[PDB]
């Protein structure tokens, strides 16, 4: 998983 900055999956 990389981050939620339009970047995280469904971690």
């Amino acid at each position: 998983c990389r981050v939620v900055r339009g970047d995280y999956l469904d971690c």
